[PDB]
């Protein structure tokens, strides 16, 4: 029955959208893009009157009047979705919609939501209209607003909208009075419009973005559109359009183009849509994401006798964007996309400061990420002007994503098209003009059909010059880019040798960045490396959507889906945890690989002896000669040998070949490593000249017999083997036990999120009992300084899981070797995640020392970032809190590993291979049966994995799982560790 | 056995306590007090890392070392105690100590704190030193923080301090290194310096103030003495005299003092304790509350070769403030001290924003208060710039308070010398230059002895041109003001008519307005305003100490004792709440009957015939020439008979008296009121032109027999009384019920919080049942068109609270007489709250118009503030939100009440006199039940009240119960409603 149980009542009253037009005071204002601070601008941010109800009935119906009183009422802060003021209840789902739940007493049903069930909250605040803007033209503009609302100002009706993620506006100019003004607004947790956004996120309500005035002159900029472009034939010549809007009623309207010298270079001057001169900057400035070069454009409206009236403006950047020969090229240059998708996401709900805005692409560029896509809705206005100014590729999109519903598609219902055009001019108004933007997007899964028909060939009408793609479309006309998103290394090598092709193959969404994963990132890169025409494509996703509570010990925890609100309150878990960053901009491990592989600076060791590089540039619009290289050899003792700083030469997309110079080994030494790192000669305001932009290690082999880390003999060692699991139960330095627990055969790891999808994953495992093993002794054979144990494997349920051999020698040393031979039974056992020992020390022996690939965590098929090393740290450090706690902390490529107390007590691990290991405060049941953080408790202990054998992580949460190198092999294997007592 | 388990432990390593000496970049900073814009100056407010345990000894010990790593700690905001961001909790008590209880198993035992069940919240952050510090001096100052900390500086320990509520500071030059630095507090819930700590407020901890880093060249300025008196000749001309201590290691210190023109008018120059010259300014622009004009000091250390190394500066207010003769003198005029005690508080516990603290003072003043007491501890520096600028009377007061300890008093144990002197010298030195400081106090409820007599005569020995007080000294030498506290009126009266006095009664404490409170208000005026020596007081207190949380529902509510933590948690319930305002500063009713007594604008009609006022001017440095009166006559009918606008010129203390002419009342009206009030000719930035400074209004009788508001005859009534208990059980209009339950008679009133404490209160009422009350019929007469019951008034024991007559009588008019007689029986009923009638209506009838005082609640002993005039208002906005629900609502000298749904249908209700009525949305059963503002429930009903008379609410919670004039009366009474139905 009322307005927000339909899909047309999209609007009423509200001026067109258009490109935003704020009265600036001053030119100096638009180059800062200042208009915050204008006498013409004021916020309504801050406190209002609020009131919650389940249940339209019970609403306050009469709260819009100014008569009605609010003093009884409680303060609610705006923006900032409801549900995190301690109102209503946060949900999180997926492919489906909250609001389809039995507790709502509701099936799906468009279009329309449940009536009785809806939440409504009610807004309201008072305001002066300032002094100066006596007969100035009033706009109210409410940024957005989930889902659906009324809006009245002094109890006059202004209209409703849906449409939660671009502003509406109304002109309110006759709805002014003196004095004490009020505004209302109702706003409805579901209407009609929910049904197109059903994002992969929190469902959440209220007012999100800002709420203000502008104030303009009754003549005012309506509107206006920006066109500089480069010449298609050498893209060295500016193009420059300008059409502007003017609303309203002698008067000029007047142009400036400034260059970053405030020196003007174009200008125009006409005596409503009034279309400039077609205009030409030879040798411009260009823009791109590593030199994002821009122009100030001041418009200027005059009085009859020549005196400013109003001033807006915009930055202005010099560039083309299109799909050359079938593949997408910037300024005539193919590029690599190495993006991310990004939500928009803080402890406040959809609502993201200026700050956090500037965190995000700090950290991106900081990661050698050159684009972004916004995930499935347009983004904060300010999101763009940070794109422009600091150089990130922008794909934009529309807010529109009916996932919860083939043939009953809202893409197919032509009565859902005004919605859809709605939510499409939208996207396209508000940010035609900002170079930042290179490609719209459609929507998301929302399915193809008659709809998306018409919104791609509407957009496609009104814009000549950016691509327009949509995921949903596949290989149908209504797509500019081929998208198909989470495909496997395969799938694309399917698609980019076919010859009827046209379009380049871009993942729009790909490497499920959920818990700890992102593996076979590599597999990708040779791909969109090599092929001319898969270009890349944007990581799933930016950020954790997840929100830090504390429980009543002081323990903080991260939360998702099933968190907030009753039992069986709809949920898809931690599924809307996703992310490089954790919630508040701390990296996740897997975000360190990201900026190794998207790096643009990459070398190969050519020539061992000479130490000759060949050096790719992957840079776009850089020279070589922008950076600086720093080299160095040094020693698996950590004694640098050769050390020096160069400088190349090296245009974009070209290779360049540079020697070091040969470099004398010692003979004690047994391996040598060469690090090559580089940074910036110039700062940017983000990234300054000591971060290391891309880097590279190569392993030199040496002669030397020993790890000049190996201890010398300490003491008189003894040692235990168990009679009936055939375990090392004791390891003794003249009488002092180093052992908290047996030394017994691992396969299990607990749970990645990927693990449990895995194909090969913990289903598996888990439905073996390899998470439950115990060791039955076979038979047992000893001598004073060695025992051999034959055992068998069992899982809990007493079912034999594999044949292992246990050997253990006392050396003359003091050290012990212990050499295992395991054997899966392959007649039920598909899969293991590991091979290795495991044991407990007391958690007094947390000085860990190891020379490895460090300093952070890394698994066979995500450990191209970091550098073989030595390093220092904690089982503390170590430990990765990923919102459900998951295995964490592995170092790979490892020679050797020691565990010490500060008084130097411990034992130095060394292996016949690189290895892997692990030493964790948390022991493996706790870890495994951890839903939360602050589950996790401390036993004394630590756990410390020794692995000759570890899966990568793959994927698998969506897309690929781990991929077939990278899976533990099941035959026959014998792998050996040698513990030296340290004292 | 650790040092805050001592009460010697005060400080290690801290500078010498001193004033605020920020450097600034410029001259023009110093004049706008603009510090923390300055390139010497850094915030290190933010997010720290933050962890919190239960137990000392489970704490993080090594946290404080670069090398230990918190990378898995959550954030905590700073500043802001941590029970308010959801560690710990937080604790309200009163005249105890929380510790001193068995959840914590510790019984109070100075100077010893619970060990195991004590609590540490260890914060570290880390910062980079701004580029342009280096070879600079580098201060780390701590505004604030409670209760006992050590600080690390990149692992250097720089010591620890006690005393929560003056800043802290270290040179930590020599402890800053390249790149990142650290910074680490570990904070204790509880220290020795607790047991001074025992004010009446919220229990917390953390860092509460700003933590700052300020930097200064090797030589700087370390402190300064200003002195800005008058001449005690004729106080006009200016005494000015000025002492820098520069500290560190040719050059000359020179400042300049300058008029609000920056014309320079004083000004010296030397080439370390810098004594300049004695200078004098004639005819200077002298400070007070009212005007309160500033001069800007301007101090520069200079190079060898004059150039400005270092730039500080303070706001300079020329003024004196004594003892003269007896009593307090502000530049040799005697003023009333009109003020109120202020305690620091918002959603985040102890932390005051900026904006928090101008909301303070723009209401302050907008309410006629001159003066502010700091509730028992130095407040927020910036308060202090607040109160030099926009003018109030400050009384500082050191922070001590050992409520929780006679013999064994702190204020007698000598070992608690060091404490207490180093509390009284910090209170000094960060505050001796403002101006807006009047007096010194030396704590408040720690008891009298030895340490308060060092404390005094140390004080007296440093301050010359500022009284000294002490509440607990009473009548001994070391207290320059008898500061007695919630004294009564005639305790007051003993005081000032004895011979052998020699200082001024001015009330520490007083009028406690606690709930429905500040009865009696006026009571105490009379008093000070005719005796020279007894001056006033600060009312206690401003702001209510609450939490506003929001319930499962969407229902918001205030919190305070007893509602965090488990079931038996320490706790002294509501008793926290005793403000002029709300926790977010919306005022409470009692608070415009305080500006009405504190204005300054008083007047009496001395002449009926010809209007004649006495205007007596109460302003201590303004003439009446500053504003401008603004009268009017007004009917009942709510006409305007006569209006004018009038200007007087009248000195300060001085009277005058004003004509305003003969008014025609015409025959038809029954009544006229004038009006005066009183507004400014010149706006400051707190109080614009057309805000109502003072008021007054007064009843001119008139020749009409009836209300022009009484409606006229509307169809047909009917009625019907009950058989049993005599009720008016029905009133019809043309057969349409007007009554949701029967009329009956009512005695007692849900119990306000003074109620509960009262003498003639609640205790009474309660225990006599008068909550229960039943009538029962023991004869019955009945006419077609009247009837009269004799009827028993019982309890719900069935024993007789009295007798009562109950006689109905319908007009020929269609309304409604109900005449009733009643008498108590006075021989075990001691007390009624009130004496009326009560009944609901339907909720719909919720236009409630009326001619009475308004538009605000007032009670008999509370009522000098409002206008009789005719009011629209509704049940929902009469209830006002009492932290305890309470009596609210009520309406004096009443003449007519209506009550009417939108449709125009309900009833007009007169009586032989002036009546209190209410009418709420919660019956009264509710209401008394609630304890918790959203335990509240609708029933559908409306209850009105209609009262021949209702008790004043004095404010028994602290202080003097009801006065006798406002007790109701015990003796046989008649009074009688008439209702008049409408449509
Ligand atoms: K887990
Ligand atoms: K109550």
């Amino acid at each position: 029955q009322p307005e927000w149980q339909s899909q047309y009542a999209v609007g009423l009253n509200k001026l067109d959208p258009h490109t935003y037009v704020w009265p600036y005071a001053d030119a100096s204002e638009v180059e800062k893009g200042t208009f915050e601070q204008s006498p013409y601008y004021m916020s309504l941010n801050g406190q209002w009157k609020f009131h919650w109800v389940k249940n339209p009935d019970t609403r306050p119906k009469d709260f819009y009047k100014p008569s009605y009183y609010t003093g009884g009422w409680a303060d609610i802060k705006v923006p900032g979705n409801w549900e995190r003021q301690g109102y209503g209840t946060a949900i999180y789902v997926n492919e489906t919609y909250e609001f389809d739940d039995k507790m709502f007493n509701f099936k799906k049903n468009p279009p329309l939501v449940p009536y009785k069930e809806n939440e409504v909250g009610s807004y309201r605040r008072t305001f002066k209209v300032p002094a100066g803007w006596e007969g100035r033209r009033v706009v109210l503009c409410c940024e957005g607003v989930i889902s659906f609302y009324y809006v009245w100002v002094n109890g006059e009706f202004l209209g409703y909208n849906q449409g939660s993620k671009t502003a509406a506006e109304w002109d309110i100019t006759d709805k002014l009075t003196d004095g004490e003004n009020t505004i209302a607004l109702e706003v409805y947790r579901w209407s009609s419009g929910a049904y197109l956004e059903c994002q992969d996120m929190w469902r959440l309500s209220g007012i999100e973005r800002d709420v203000y005035l502008y104030s303009t002159p009754e003549q005012y900029i309506a509107d206006y559109k920006v066109t500089s472009l480069l010449e298609k034939e050498h893209y060295k010549e500016g193009i420059f359009e300008l059409e502007v809007a003017v609303g309203g009623t002698t008067s000029s309207i007047a142009y400036t183009l400034k260059d970053a010298s405030d020196k003007t270079v174009l200008e125009g001057s006409r005596k409503n849509l009034i279309v400039f001169d077609e205009q030409r900057l030879p040798d411009v400035r260009r823009w791109n994401a590593e030199h994002p070069e821009l122009y100030t454009l001041l418009l200027e409206l005059k009085d009859a006798g020549g005196k400013v009236t109003e001033i807006t403006g915009t930055k202005v950047g010099f560039r083309t964007s299109e799909i050359k020969n079938g593949r997408f090229c910037i300024n005539g240059v193919p590029v690599l996309v190495k993006g991310v998708n990004r939500h928009e996401h803080s402890q406040l709900g959809r609502t993201v400061s200026k700050e956090l805005m500037e965190q995000d692409i700090r950290l991106m560029k900081q990661h050698n990420i050159n684009t972004v896509r916004n995930s499935h809705y347009p983004a904060h206005p300010y999101w763009y002007q940070l794109c422009d100014r600091y150089g990130l590729y922008v794909i934009d999109e529309a807010n529109i994503e009916s996932h919860g519903m083939g043939p009953a598609s809202l893409a197919k219902d032509s009565t859902w098209l005004p919605a859809h055009i709605d939510r499409t001019r939208r996207m396209y108004e508000r940010s035609k003009n900002h170079p930042s933007v290179v490609i719209w997007s459609l929507g998301n899964e929302a399915g193809n059909g008659i709809n998306f028909e018409r919104t791609y060939d509407w957009l496609k009408s009104v814009e000549k010059n950016r691509p327009v793609q949509y995921e949903r479309a596949e290989e149908n006309y209504n797509t500019d880019i081929y998208c198909r998103m989470y495909r496997s290394v395969d799938v694309i090598r399917n698609y980019v040798v076919r010859k009827d092709i046209y379009r380049p193959f871009i993942l729009c969404e790909y490497l499920h960045a959920m818990g700890n994963s992102c593996g076979g990132m590599k597999e990708y890169w040779e791909v969109f490396e090599n092929e001319p025409m898969a270009q890349g494509g944007c990581i799933w996703d930016w950020v954790d959507q997840s929100f830090r509570e504390v429980d009543k010990d002081g323990k903080w925890y991260w939360t998702y889906g099933g968190d907030y609100g009753p039992k069986d309150v709809p949920s898809f878990g931690n599924f809307c945890c996703n992310g490089l960053v954790n919630a508040v901009r701390e990296p996740h491990p897997h975000l360190l690989e990201v900026k190794k592989i998207y790096q643009n600076i990459k070398s190969t060791l050519i020539d061992k002896k000479n130490l000759t590089v060949r050096v790719k540039n992957w840079f776009d619009f850089s020279d070589l000669n922008e950076y600086i290289l720093h080299w160095k050899v040094t020693g698996d003792d950590g004694t640098v040998l050769a050390e020096g700083n160069k400088e190349v030469a090296c245009e974009p997309h070209a290779t360049v070949e540079l020697t070091l110079g040969a470099v004398q080994l010692p003979k004690t030494i047994r391996e040598a490593y060469l690090d090559l790192g580089w940074t910036r000669k110039k700062s940017t305001p983000l990234v300054d000249t000591a971060w290391e932009i891309a880097y590279d290690q190569f392993v030199l082999p040496a002669s030397g017999k020993v790890w000049n880390g190996k201890p010398s003999e300490a003491g008189k060692t003894t040692f235990e083997v168990d009679e009936n699991t055939g375990a090392l139960k004791s390891l003794c330095l003249d009488g002092e036990e180093l052992l908290a627990s047996p030394v017994t055969i691992s396969l299990f790891r607990p749970a990645t999120d990927n693990d449990n999808r895995d194909r090969m994953g913990a289903k598996l495992w888990r439905k073996a009992g390899l998470h439950t093993l115990t060791q039955k002794v076979v038979s047992l054979k000893e001598s004073k300084t060695s025992a051999t144990a034959q055992v068998n494997i069992l899982n809990v349920t007493g079912k034999k899981v594999g044949d292992a051999t246990l050997e253990y020698t006392l050396n003359h040393n003091g050290s012990l070797k212990v050499q295992t031979t395991f054997q899966p039974d392959t007649t039920w056992v598909k899969s293991i995640a590991r091979l290795g020992l495991t044991f407990e020390m007391n958690d007094t022996y947390g000085n860990v020392t190891y020379l490895g690939r460090g300093e952070h965590e890394t698994y066979i098929d995500r450990n191209q970032s970091g550098k073989i090393g030595i390093y220092t740290t904690t089982p503390e450090k170590m430990f990765h809190y990923y919102v459900i706690p998951q295995s964490t902390g592995n170092r790979t490529d490892v020679r050797w590993v020691k565990l010490a107390d500060d008084s130097g007590k411990g034992c130095w691990i060394e292996s016949d291979s690189p290895f892997q290991f692990s030493a964790l405060p948390f022991s493996d049941l706790l870890l495994e049966k951890a839903l939360h953080i602050n589950d996790l408790e401390r036993n004394g202990r630590i756990t410390v994995h020794l692995d000759a054998k570890q899966a990568g992580v793959g994927t698998a949460t969506c897309g690929p799982g781990v991929l077939p190198p990278y899976l533990v092999p099941l035959g026959k294997q014998t792998f050996t560790f040698t513990i030296y007592p340290v004292k």
